[PDB]
């Protein structure tokens, strides 16, 4: 009976008038970093190891897609100053290309300029991504449009759902999609409003945390989201940090600390509510140790 088994397809199992935050979803922190390969160069900044379309094929539901400007037609997928080999455009068809696939799963890009924009460019990154992006031919159906603030899983199914970083946007579809965007705070667990009041943000975000203050602060989240059953709070719960926490050698031997420990509570809790977690390393398990990205998926309700 469980769903993660088939990782490929876990939403087209669940109950499509779920809201989306109702949903626990595993996602992938930095998750075009996988075209790292310098093993030097890799220490902190490679987040992942499999590609968009495994991390899909493996279960991931969430993707935090770092874009720099580029070009005024062009967003490229970086990680901070680092230019990570391709362009915005390679997510997208390869998550078109997978939806196409799996048409009943639902996939949430996150978009969040992470870099200043080269000297040729004029327009800002949002308007380079409302424009040649969001609002393009190629991409039409793909894009979720939708008139609601609390989408369902039924309205976005095989839609690429929005989770803007980018600040105020003139797109209207998606979480945080209006004119103030999502303020963000530096490093820290906060709660706030977006898409205009219909939704409360509640993040753990302190990526600079020592190991074990990390630990506490994903469970500190998980303990609240796990009692709260209100559609209309959005849970996202960073397991990622900087450094290895100041504990460990490298993100991949700090991901292969927090994500099991991780992944032993929500196991703990069952089947209750976890809201979205984003992990380094998604699909990776070492043998023996409880994974992640599957106790995310299994963690879900489904039928009674
Ligand atoms: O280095 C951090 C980390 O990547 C977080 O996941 C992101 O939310 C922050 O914006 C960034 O400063």
């Amino acid at each position: 009976d469980s769903l993660s088994k088939s990782p490929e397809n876990w939403m087209s199992k669940l109950d499509d008038g779920k809201h989306l935050t109702e949903i626990n979803i595993p996602g992938s922190h930095d998750s075009g970093s996988f075209t790292l390969k310098d093993p030097v160069k890799s220490v902190w900044a490679k987040t992942q190891d499999k590609d968009y379309l495994t991390q899909m094929k493996s279960g991931v539901r969430f993707f935090d897609i770092r874009g720099r400007a580029s070009a005024d037609n062009m967003i490229s997928v970086h990680h901070g100053m680092v230019y990570l080999h391709h362009e915005l455009g390679k997510f997208l068809d390869d998550a078109k290309y997978y939806l196409s696939a799996y048409p009943n799963e639902t996939i949430v890009m996150s978009m969040k300029k992470d870099y200043d924009s080269d000297s040729k460019v004029t327009k800002t990154f949002e308007e380079i991504f409302r424009e040649y992006y969001y609002n393009n031919p190629q991409y039409q159906n793909l894009f979720y449009t939708g008139s609601n603030a609390n989408p369902t899983l039924k309205e976005t199914k095989g839609k690429i759902v929005l989770f803007n970083r980018m600040g105020g946007t003139y797109i209207k579809s998606g979480y945080g999609a209006d004119t103030s965007g999502i303020q963000w705070a530096d490093n820290a667990t906060f709660e706030t409003k977006i898409n205009n009041g219909s939704l409360n943000l509640k993040v753990q975000d302190e990526y600079k945390d020592y190991y074990d203050k990390k630990v506490e602060a994903v469970k500190n989240l998980l303990a609240k989201a796990k009692t709260d059953s209100n559609k209309d709070n959005v849970y996202v719960n960073f397991l990622s940090v900087a450094s290895g926490g100041s504990a460990f050698n490298s993100t991949y031997n700090y991901a292969s600390h927090i994500n099991p420990e991780i992944a032993k509570t929500i196991k703990a809790n069952g089947k209750a509510r976890t809201g979205w977690l984003i992990v380094d390393y998604a699909g990776y398990t070492w043998p023996g140790y409880d994974d992640i990205v599957s106790e995310i998926i299994d963690s879900n309700k489904l039928e009674h």
